[PDB]
């Protein structure tokens, strides 16, 4: 046996939630065999884990703990999704050296591996990483690497875990095409690439992305989260000229029945992250979160945790939150994490494996 009991599709009619605490509710939450594909290893820690960086570089002497937390991350929420980036902004003043980016690493993996994900797509920026201390992306790779393998090999592989590049905006030196070409330099690291940062039309990207793909590397990029954007040009351009398989975030398809048919016929499926969009107000609440119309409307959907390190959650509160606010099955959260597994940029013959042992 393993610490987890994973709950099998047989024994799901058994469990009533309705009977159970909140406490009760997390045990069986942490039981779902979970397929998670956009969570930012780069923002994704524990408070403990954080501070712990903070103090060791000396770098907020005269605030607490507490103060720490507010001073630095996004646990409370804010405007928008260009408050969240410049927030990520600060917190890179933890990404001191190459040990502590390996440390965050295997923390990062090991509280998956707690927490009942048997399918992890990482995700993190080089350039993001490398700019507040001028590191060396290929340093910043090695360390990554590194710490993600040491903890996969002690845990046995009960934890399966590949990596996404990111091409991002919004920060100094930030650099699309060198990231796209860091991407294919690592080729053998890397299963997919993705855009963050601030929200933009990729469409001027075009030639870059087209590059990458056609390369044998799939896309799945941040379209349709911002809300305060003018129109949706970004998830036409996302879908149409990027040609992607999945869309981080994709919850404004909802404000449309063409993108809506688009993303069902292309078999397009979205990374949706409740708490995330509605801690950056990309959702008014989580009563009326798209996910539900989306769901319900036929599109494949999955659950993401985003930034365990900005909002100070895990994959687990998502899985709350979509319960208790939005009616969401145990029945669901199988099917959803079964499409995540089928989207997954992950070798065919490791996913046959996880699908026989969960699914
Ligand atoms: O991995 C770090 C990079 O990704 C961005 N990033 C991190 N989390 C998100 C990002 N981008 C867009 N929207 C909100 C959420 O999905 C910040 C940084 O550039
Ligand atoms: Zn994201």
């Amino acid at each position: 046996q393993e610490p987890i009991d994973f709950l099998k599709k047989e024994e799901l009619k058994n469990i009533d939630l309705s009977q159970m605490s909140k406490k009760e509710r997390y045990k069986i939450w942490k039981r779902i065999p979970k397929c998670e594909l956009h969570c930012h290893l780069d923002l994704c820690f524990s408070a403990d884990f954080f501070v712990s960086c903070i103090r060791k570089y000396n770098l907020q002497p005269n605030l607490s703990d507490e103060e720490v937390l507010d001073y630095y991350l996004f646990a409370k929420g804010g405007k928008s999704l260009g408050e969240f980036v410049e927030k990520a902004i600060k917190v890179a003043d933890i990404f001191h050296d190459y040990e502590v980016i390996e440390d965050l690493a295997k923390h990062a993996v090991f509280n998956k591996y707690k927490e009942g994900v048997v399918l992890m797509e990482f995700r993190y920026s080089p350039t993001f990483v490398a700019f507040k201390y001028n590191l060396d992306i290929e340093l910043i790779h090695q360390a990554i690497v590194k710490g993600i393998k040491e903890v996969v090999e002690l845990l046995d592989h009960k934890i399966h875990v590949a990596l996404m590049c990111i091409g991002d905006t919004g920060h100094e030196a930030a650099n699309i095409k060198a990231s796209a070409d860091f991407c294919l330099k690592h080729k053998a690291d890397f299963v997919g690439f993705d855009h963050g940062g601030h929200e933009v039309d990729l469409k001027e990207y075009k030639e870059i992305f087209d590059y990458v793909r056609e390369s044998g590397v799939p896309l799945s990029v941040h379209a349709g989260e911002d809300v305060t954007l003018p129109n949706l040009n970004t998830l036409y351009s996302a879908i149409q000229v990027l040609k992607v398989e999945r869309i981080g975030h994709g919850i404004r398809v909802a404000e449309s029945q063409e993108l809506i048919d688009m993303v069902k016929e292309k078999n397009i499926l979205l990374e949706v992250c409740p708490i995330s969009n509605v801690l950056l107000k990309n959702a008014k609440s989580m009563d009326t979160h798209p996910i539900r119309q989306l769901y319900d409307a036929g599109v494949k959907v999955s659950v993401n945790s985003d930034d365990p390190g900005m909002f100070l959650t895990n994959i687990n509160d998502d899985y709350e939150e979509l319960y208790t606010h939005l009616n969401f099955t145990l029945e669901d959260f199988m099917k959803m994490n079964e499409w995540a597994l089928e989207k997954s940029f992950m070798d065919s013959n490791i996913k046959d494996k996880i699908k026989n042992l969960y699914f």
